[PDB]
């Protein structure tokens, strides 16, 4: 039960439920406001809450059927700040209808909402709704929202709107799918006669859509002005990775091209559309981090952007770059701020009364999270804030306020997650915002499995990995192999983070150990790292876990007969790329082996992942013809194994299992199977979610036990 | 499939000089859809009468 | 329909003849069971959305089961690899579920 509190201004922060009402607290001397009782209970069950930033107006969205990760459509509801009085928003001349999206202005009881991909604004709550754009259409045309490939691919959120620093003008991006061919998905459980379900899915070497940055004021005509790219020869084809309001007029948008090796970041002004160019960005293999928003100042000053910077050895790390409001074309002030084998995950806030930029980073380690201050004059002293403050977590999340005095941190693991106010000027902690009591008696109350870290090395890199044990073992008994991985890139599988799924139910009941390596190509252990499986995705990663199996089975506490391996979406390759027979004595790698949502044939996947990774599709690179397991997963002579897939998958469309079937029908090799009709790839409900808990587990246990 | 369990829906005469055939309409019969996979990169369901 | 009205009457009216009908009641048990399902995914005679409706209510009774499912395949495989991979799965499946 994670408040997750927003800093609202200098002293206060939302505080929003742990065990029911919605109280506002204030930093000053332990002061606690109740903005909403516990009726959200009895109003219909509002799923999310949000706040007028006037603190006037309460909006509560419900009945929510989710059709994506983040596309949360539903009812919105206004009501008074105090309480009583719910009003059903609505389109205009319309009644009660579902709504995309809402969301809140930055100022004032100004709002505006999403319905049918068209946004309506109202200045004056008590004011109707009136038409502000209307170009949208279902499922082809959005305005301010993602579709598929934007919502979790490059953008991985549906915001795609930007509300102005005084709540002015609006910058939303408008998605065009008239070209962008259109896949269906089977439906079997509708009706007598069940229809499948449509939708723009672009798979590789497909034509992306065609996004166009648009701003819209908020009085008057509200004429529509659209933004100019850049226009160089290699980027004509564009993604809007990122874009951020320099101020109230002037905003920085960033361009990627299709290869996704060229990246422009820019300035735009609303007031006439053109677009400055201020740089470019680029590499050896491709781009990365493409949603870190740099902090543009009150006086629009220097903005800090993390970008590659060579880092000597090791690849060019990821480092902050100082960029002046308008920097000569003869020459940029790029500075690294900071400097060191490790990289910044997310900056905070600078400053701007001094020099304090906070920052939470891999400054220790690649695998855990610290928060930092570092110093923008040449100084450049970063700081401990929080450097290992808490003996237990090690790790960190800090949110800053306006004037950054005030900021709430967050330890979450490998201990109960922390949730703790604090404060820059004296680091005191006055109280804990949420202490997670019942998961700091739960912890205790069961036998929690102990873990367990062993760095390995391979030529010239570092790869990290985790292990579990059921921390009652005896030397007698043997415990069976459980290896879990990802490699998905811009991952880490091997973190310390606090967590509880099937993998510790099985090892603490069921009697095993799970193991899980990092491999080659994952981020924030050095560029280098991930720049090396550009159209060689996934033999390295595999290669490192086979090493890891291999650096495993030596323990005298182990054995070679109960090795299990376990993969889900891109990690689904994985869990089935690492069965081959060693040799011809050395046979058997893995007993049983299982998978989710397996990717076989890259080209039936997403062009934003094949071409960014695996090299531009439509050129047959033979990299689409060598990175399919199904000319790997021939052999498989007495192995069973088993795929788990849902029927209405959207992430990895369940083609990709089916095409893989047909290679076992060829293969004639043992399998199972189990699917899900009908049911996304997310898994909103808990009924499914606990039903699959309880099927791998059921699966591995007779697999595993003798 | 469910009722005559023939391939052919003609006669031929014992002279043969005539035949006698039936011509069915499916037009008012609902359409069901059967999902494809293998079929290509956009597969598409093959459509057809079915009771 | 034209096997449906056979043996169960003219449907529209509820005529009260399919609720009983439906699989679902019986699996509900399920206790041990090594249950399993092999269907073709184009099936022209017993469309996949019977399979489909047995495994919701499966789902819904939380059993164990297995499924092994022929992509894009017609009904009889008439394919000789076809019938000879059907009747492998098949020999497999028993054969493991008879080991003692």
């Amino acid at each position: 039960h994670d408040p997750e509190a927003k800093w609202i201004s200098d002293t206060e922060f939302i505080y929003r439920e742990q065990k029911g009402t919605v109280r506002l607290w204030n930093v000053e001397t332990n002061t606690s406001t109740v903005l909403i009782e516990g009726k959200k209970i009895e109003s219909l069950r509002a799923i999310r809450y949000e706040i007028s930033p006037d603190r006037e107006y309460a909006l509560f969205s419900y009945n929510v059927e989710p059709i994506y990760q983040h596309s949360y459509t539903g009812y919105y509801v206004l009501s008074k700040i105090p309480h009583g009085d719910p009003q059903s928003l609505d389109p205009p001349e319309v009644s009660n209808a579902k709504l995309q999206y809402a969301g809140w202005g930055p100022k004032g009881q100004q709002l505006i909402f999403i319905f049918e991909n068209n946004i309506y604004y109202c200045a004056h709550v008590g004011k109707q709704a009136i038409r502000v754009v209307s170009t949208g259409k279902e499922g082809v045309i959005y305005n301010g929202l993602s579709d598929w490939l934007y919502e979790e691919e490059i953008l991985k959120t549906h915001i795609a709107h930007w509300w102005s620093p005084d709540g002015t003008r609006l910058a939303y991006a408008a998605i065009n799918d008239s070209r962008v061919p259109i896949m269906e998905l089977p439906t079997y459980t509708g009706s007598i006669y069940p229809t499948v379900k449509p939708y723009h899915y672009p798979k590789a070497g497909s034509e992306n859509p065609s996004i166009s940055l648009h701003v819209i004021g908020l009085n008057g005509p509200t004429h529509d002005l659209e933004m100019m790219p850049p226009d160089d020869p290699r980027m004509r084809e564009y993604y809007i990775t990122m874009v951020k309001w320099a101020t109230s007029t002037k905003v920085a948008v960033t361009w990627l091209n299709r290869a996704q090796n060229v990246s422009i970041l820019t300035l735009c002004d609303a007031t006439t559309g053109v677009c400055t160019k201020k740089h470019e960005d680029e590499s050896e293999a491709w781009l990365h981090r493409q949603n870190e928003e740099p902090v543009f100042s009150k006086d629009g000053r220097k903005f800090f952007f993390i970008r590659a910077i060579p880092q000597g050895g090791r690849g060019k790390f990821y480092h902050i770059t100082v960029s002046s409001s308008q920097p000569n074309s003869s020459n940029d002030n790029i500075q690294s701020i900071t400097s060191g084998d490790w990289d910044v995950t997310k900056i905070l806030a600078y400053d701007e009364k001094g020099n304090k930029i906070y920052f939470l980073s891999t400054e220790d380690l690649p695998r855990r999270r610290q928060l930092y201050s570092a110093n923008t004059v040449g100084n450049f002293n970063r700081q401990c804030l929080s450097c290992d403050l808490v003996e237990n977590c090690t790790y960190f999340s800090a949110s800053f306020s306006h004037s950054m005095d005030f900021f709430l941190l967050k330890c979450e693991g490998p201990g109960v997650p922390m949730v703790t106010v604090h404060n820059t000027t004296d680091k005191k902690k006055m109280f804990d915002l949420e202490t997670n009591e019942h998961v700091k008696k739960a912890i205790n109350d069961r036998q929690m499995p102990k873990v367990e870290y062993r760095d390995i090395e391979i030529d010239d890199y570092n790869l990290p990995m985790q292990i579990l044990k059921p921390a009652t073992f005896t030397d007698t008994t043997h415990y069976p192999l459980l290896l879990v991985v990802d490699g998905t890139p811009g991952s880490q599988s091997v973190a310390e983070k606090f967590e509880v799924s099937w993998e510790t139910v099985m090892v603490s009941s069921h009697g095993a150990v799970v193991v899980k390596c990092d491999g080659r190509g994952s981020g924030f252990q050095g560029t280098k790292l991930l720049h090396e499986v550009r159209r060689r995705l996934g033999l390295l990663e595999e290669k490192d876990q086979m090493e890891a199996v291999r650096t495993m089975l030596k323990e005298q506490y182990i054995d070679r007969t109960r090795v299990a391996v376990f993969g889900k979406d891109y990690g689904g390759y994985l869990s089935t790329y690492i069965l081959p027979a060693k040799g011809e004595n050395q046979g058997q790698t893995f007993t049983c082996g299982s998978a989710l949502s397996p990717i076989t044939d890259f080209k039936l996947y997403a062009s934003a992942f094949s071409e960014r990774y695996l090299g531009l599709h439509g050129l047959d690179n033979r990299a689409y013809e060598m990175t399919k397991v199904a000319h790997r997963v021939s052999a498989l002579e007495e192995q069973q194994f088993l795929i788990i897939h849902p029927t209405a998958d959207e992430k990895i469309h369940f083609q990709h299992t089916a095409e893989l079937i047909t290679q076992l029908i060829r293969g004639k090799a043992n399998y199972s199977l189990q699917i899900y009709p009908d049911e996304s790839h997310y898994f909103t409900s808990s009924s499914l979610k606990q039903h699959l808990y309880r099927s791998i587990i059921n699966f591995f246990v007779e697999c595993f036990r003798i």
